[PDB]
């Protein structure tokens, strides 16, 4: 692996990272308790798989409850307690270890937006009156306001105000001690549009400065105000922002929504086929997650954006083969078996030395999706869903087979 800030000191870490979403929305559920048991029994698999980290679940415990029904998934964590759904604190460390003792990295989920605020029984208790929240100050609806320079999640009365000296303080220290004693090597960032991505910055560089890290930004133009600039530009534009002040790569939602609202060629407008690299070498892809896909058991997860069944491969294929850093969901991986067809796919990606910052040509002149990617090893083309006949169409070089299932509707050639 290599380390290392991109030219505009963005935290991609060397750009060759391949990740694995370790968990699925429903494992509190299914495997109680014993989550971070089965991961550290996985280590070995996950780093023989090719993953190169590991975006593990949030480890601040979750009792939370609701009724579909959830709860204790841990994006409602009353405090940093280890002792959570997922395991305790002991598991957790000893998990950590071992997937990093196997040259996977840790990145940690963390939700610095909100809280279990009502919880009876926690180790971080903020009284109101002093702005530690957002609805201490006046809420008139969801936009910041002066005890919250960000959205609020729902109703806002669980919003914190991570503005504040010792709300901001808090939170840096357990990022400190995520690093320092349960093994991160990183961080993702849960609902990164309800605090400023500035904020993001001053967490990584004051506890992980030169680690890998990855926002979550889901927010659509039409989320914002008509005399805002984002009102009107693209999915784009607006997470390439988010990634430019808080000097953190940002998933690529801009990919997503073409994904489940256009056509595969339509693909290329994802962050990650941006003819800058300054603008691709900063998203980070995926196909679904424990949000937007679904989960083995209870109602089949939440499903709130799953991508259609019949463009699995065709997904996983172009992610893993195209600019950009790649993110592969676990049950797709080790639950619905596409397990062995993302391994080769894996390890294609890293026979032709693909890069978050690899140049990526697409070509128009063809069915689907046909694109062009220079790789540092080797230059591979890619055809998904085209009437595309053979590689030395659209490229020069000598070409040999290196992927070809589903009929032909997913090829790639290599050089
Ligand atoms: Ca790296
Ligand atoms: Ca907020």
């Amino acid at each position: 692996d290599q380390a290392g800030k991109s030219p505009n000191a963005v935290r991609y870490h060397g750009g060759d990272e391949i990740i694995l979403q370790g968990f699925h929305w429903n494992v509190v559920r299914e495997a109680p308790n014993d989550w971070y048991n089965i991961l550290r029994q996985q280590a070995a698999t996950i780093a023989a798989d090719g993953f190169s980290a590991i975006w593990m679940p949030v480890p601040w415990r979750d009792f939370s409850s609701w009724s579909k029904s959830g709860g204790g998934e841990g994006y409602f964590w009353h405090d940093f307690n280890k002792n959570g759904r997922y395991g305790s604190d002991a598991q957790l460390r000893q998990a950590a270890s071992a997937l990093g003792g196997a040259g996977v990295k840790v990145l940690y989920d963390v939700v610095p937006n909100h809280m279990n605020r009502g919880y009876p029984d926690k180790e971080i208790n903020l009284p109101a009156g002093q702005g530690f929240w957002r609805n201490d100050c006046a809420d008139p609806g969801n936009y910041p306001n002066d005890c919250d320079d960000g959205d609020r999640f729902i109703g806002g009365d669980a919003d914190l105000n991570t503005g504040h000296p010792q709300v901001y303080g808090m939170f840096r220290d357990e990022f400190t001690n995520l690093r320092s004693q349960y093994g991160a090597g990183g961080f993702r960032f849960d609902f990164v549009r309800g605090y400023a991505p500035e904020r993001v910055n001053s967490w990584m560089t004051d506890s992980a400065d030169n680690s890998f890290c990855v926002g979550e930004l889901w927010k659509g133009p039409s989320e914002y105000p008509n005399w805002d600039w984002r009102n009107t530009a693209s999915w784009q534009q607006i997470i390439k922002d988010w990634s430019d002040r808080a000097k953190c790569p940002v998933f690529d939602f801009a990919l997503k929504e073409r994904m489940q609202n256009g056509s595969i060629a339509d693909w290329k407008h994802g962050l990650n086929g941006n003819p800058d690299p300054r603008w691709r070498e900063v998203a980070v892809t995926f196909v679904d997650n424990h949000d937007t896909g679904y989960s083995p058991g209870q109602n089949g997860g939440q499903h709130h954006w799953a991508l259609q069944d019949g463009l699995i491969r065709q997904a996983y294929a172009y992610i893993l083969t195209s600019p950009g850093t790649p993110v592969v969901y676990w049950d797709h991986m080790y639950d619905w078996g596409y397990g062995d067809f993302i391994r080769q796919l894996i390890q294609v990606r890293r026979a032709a030395g693909v890069r978050a910052d690899s140049a990526i040509s697409f070509h128009s002149g063809y069915s689907g999706l046909v694109a062009t990617v220079s790789g540092s090893q080797q230059t591979l083309v890619v055809a998904l869903n085209s009437d595309l006949g053979n590689p030395g169409q659209v490229a020069s070089g000598s070409f040999s087979e290196a992927v070809n299932a589903s009929n032909g509707q997913v090829r790639v050639w290599r050089s």
